[PDB]
């Protein structure tokens, strides 16, 4: 079974087709002029970071949203 992982950055979608029960493979990481990329969370608000060296693809379509820090 493949199924699409979605990376949204700030809204902008690219879709990857992933085999279910692989781990997948990290794009390479986005970045925000002023700001710190924090990693590929399962919600853009109130989700976890996904980990792409110990998680395995789910049997499902699914969004992972990138989640940036201000500069401070
Ligand atoms: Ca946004
Ligand atoms: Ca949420």
């Amino acid at each position: 079974m493949v199924y699409t992982v979605s990376y949204d950055v700030d809204g902008t979608v690219i879709k990857t087709k992933v085999e279910a029960g692989t781990r997948i493979t990290a794009p390479k990481p986005p970045t925000k002029q002023g700001y710190v990329f924090k990693g590929w969370y399962t919600e853009k608000n109130g989700g976890h970071e996904w980990n792409f060296n110990t998680d395995y693809m789910s049997g499902n379509d699914f969004t992972l949203y990138a989640v940036f820090k201000a500069e401070t």
